[PDB]
DNA sequence: CGCGCG
DNA sequence: CGCGCG
């Protein structure tokens, strides 16, 4: 499922960065990189998160 | 597979019509329901395209 | 190697 | 009912 705290730590983890890969946000939060990755990829939809066009590396719009 | 020429088809749909529902585009491109929202939704991780928070209806940022 | 998938 | 899933 969807856990919108889930979604806040990983927005202000982003917000401390410029652009980061979902290991080392799972790693900074201590959460395992497939709920990471659930989470950024549905953030994405509608535009919370976006990640790079290449590269699995995430930012904040 | 993700075809960008599907992509840039798709794009231009958004670009006549904002707000759009999957089944109409892929009425007017001749294509499958699953085949334009597998675009849709590959579009949205990089913000070509934009998903409405609460409904399937897609937006041209 | 991109993986998020229920 | 959101479904995109390979």
């Amino acid at each position: 499922p969807i856990s919108e705290e889930m979604n806040l730590k990983i927005l202000a983890y982003l917000g401390t960065k410029q652009g980061a890969k979902a290991v080392h946000i799972a790693q900074s939060l201590g959460a395992q990189r497939s709920e990471v990755n659930r989470h950024l990829y549905r953030m994405s939809e509608d535009g919370r998160v976006r990640k790079h066009p290449q590269h699995p590396v995430w930012y904040l719009p």
